[PDB]
């Protein structure tokens, strides 16, 4: 019912999962409940990207245009006259949540089609990757084109991030990408105490849509794995971060 008040107090619709790696305790609510990706969705794009290429292969230089921008191009509207690295577009996209950056790197692996389709090899027959920016932002209820669930965006990032779909040298970058993250200081890093690290991908989108994906390190144990997805009822509705925040310390709370 702490769940239940963070949805009253907010006037929203609130997906969580969180799972202890260490005693496979699990914190759920509204888990299977689906909501658009949003931005959440970059974690598991460069972690497809891991898949397909050596890190030496991530020193490719793509070219772009002022066309390849759109409407959030923090890094890539610097860099048009010199291209960047897919090492470099990997950082943008997961540090900054570079729309642009994202849209690239899909290019790169053969567009939503191909990136559902190394998704569904990985064990998530949930996530629907289906269309680029700006397009995937508009999802009306009801509809499951670039949707996923609290469980299966927990469930995959674990798998990128903490288990075998990647080598130890590839997961180490993806983990110190989300670490460095920085745009979720107000979401799930402000329900942890501090110095506990934290890596992480914000999502925002219509519907007053509001996602973080979390991998939580206490200073000893193993991590906890967390999704914390919401939505609210009007399509120009505006979202709250300290929901993110409140429904992470009852987790956290939950876990202990
Ligand atoms: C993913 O969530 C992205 N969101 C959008 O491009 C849609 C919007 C544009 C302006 C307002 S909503 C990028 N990521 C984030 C984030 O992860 O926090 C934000 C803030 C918007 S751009």
């Amino acid at each position: 019912d702490d769940f239940a008040k963070l949805e009253e107090q907010f006037d929203a619709k609130l997906g969580i999962f969180a799972l202890d790696t260490g005693t496979n305790r699990t914190v759920a609510y509204r888990p299977d409940e689906r909501f658009a990706f949003a931005s959440t969705i970059k974690a598991l794009t460069v972690g497809v990207l891991l898949q397909q290429k050596s890190i030496e292969d991530l020193n490719q230089r793509i070219t772009y245009t002022r066309d390849d921008l759109v409407n959030y191009n923090p890094i890539t509207e610097k860099h048009v006259d010199t291209g960047m690295t897919l090492k470099e577009l990997a950082d943008a996209s997961l540090r900054y949540s570079d729309n642009a950056a994202q849209n690239l790197i899909l290019k790169q692996i053969g567009g939503p089609e191909s990136l559902k389709k190394e998704l569904r090899k990985i064990g998530d027959e949930v996530t629907n990757p289906e269309r680029f920016y700006p397009e995937l932002n508009e999802v009306n209820p009801g509809e499951t084109q670039d949707t996923s669930t609290a469980r299966a965006l927990v469930t995959s990032l674990r798998a990128f991030a903490l288990e075998d779909k990647l080598p130890s040298e590839k997961r180490e970058l993806l983990i110190d990408w989300m670490k460095r993250n920085t745009t979720g200081d107000a979401l799930i890093r402000a329900g942890v105490p501090d110095g506990w690290e934290v890596a992480d991908k914000t999502g925002a989108a219509s519907y007053g849509t509001r996602n973080d994906i979390a991998i939580i390190w206490p200073p000893k144990g193993d991590p906890v794995v967390l999704a914390v997805l919401s939505s609210r009822d009007k399509k120009d509705a505006k979202y709250d971060d300290k929901l993110i925040a409140e429904a992470t310390k009852v987790v956290m709370k939950a876990l202990n």
